[PDB]
DNA sequence: TTGACTCTCTTAA
DNA sequence: GAGAGTCA
DNA sequence: TTGACTCTCTTAA
DNA sequence: GAGAGTCA
């Protein structure tokens, strides 16, 4: 298994990878009627996207390192959190973006969570709109308002009560 | 099936079968510190379902009904909503359950709406506790709260901002 | 050891 | 959150 | 005609 | 939101 110090070796060079990625400034929504900035990491849209970095779908990567004769590989959001636990309340943990920029690898920008807290973060109001989330929002999501329900409840006899 | 007199009359077939479903009561969080008063028309857990109903997932129904000597079938909670726009903005519309409670076929706790619309209820603060939906909820989502996340941003060197 | 592709899978609406 | 087929 | 099962699919994290 | 294979 690979040590504690060869784990910081991987989490340090993919640090180092990630750092020269294009930085790209985005104004955002924090709530409350208020305009933050992010400074995204973003990788880039077509190979050759950096050191150990291989893309496995549309918006998917993995980062690869060859340890020992061993070959490695993770998803390219979860090598920051490769010295945490890896489930709570048995539920897997995920790589979350706060900054809701799949291309962005910034791990000032990501958390460790279930799936579950992860996909939540898109309705969220943000941090200055009554964000509640322990480990804060950066950004109201971008999912947050009113929605575009096409009907609403209704019935055309007698038959209920709400 | 294809007249508007046929859907009607579908529609109102379905209300009448549902309205004979169990009520069962259900005392909800509101947000805001209040709890409300849901009554939910429940299909049972096990056949006989109701006349025109079949189950063809865990958690998933079906209505079906002979008109002009064809078998027409739709999702079970889809019903009410037959003479709608079954898209928005190019996004399909589907049943959403306001009680959160997918054995419910109360008409009075759906809404046809986009599919994220829908997940984002999940975690709305509820009526009494900032819900902005303009269809407005009718409880706190199940999964509103902080969020039980294992680790925040955080970066080994100096080579990110936020 | 490394890059650039390929494939399928998980979850819960 | 969906659609559709196999049997009786 | 109606009932009770079977299967796979969609979406976007 | 994930893991794993192939080829040079
Ligand atoms: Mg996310
Ligand atoms: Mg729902
Ligand atoms: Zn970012
Ligand atoms: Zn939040
Ligand atoms: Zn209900
Ligand atoms: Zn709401």
């Amino acid at each position: 298994a690979l040590t504690n110090a060869q784990i910081l070796a991987v989490i340090d060079s993919w640090e180092e990878t990630v750092g020269q990625f294009p930085v790209i400034t985005h104004h955002v929504p924090l709530g409350g009627g208020l305009q933050g900035t992010l400074h995204c990491y973003e990788i880039p849209l077509a190979a050759p996207y950096g050191v150990g970095f291989a893309k496995n779908g549309p918006t998917r990567w993995q980062y690869k390192r060859t340890i020992n004769q061993v070959v490695h590989r993770w998803g390219s959001h979860t090598v920051p959190f490769l010295l945490e636990p890896d489930n709570i309340n048995g539920k897997t943990c995920t790589a979350s973006h706060l900054c809701h920029n799949t291309r962005c690898h910034n791990p000032l920008h990501l958390c460790w969570e279930s799936l579950d807290d992860n996909k939540g973060r898109n309705w969220c109001p943000g941090p200055n709109g009554g964000c509640v989330h322990a480990v804060v929002c950066l950004r109201q999501g971008p999912l947050y308002g009113p929605g575009a329900t096409v009907a609403g409840p209704q019935q055309r006899g007698s038959h209920f009560v709400v």
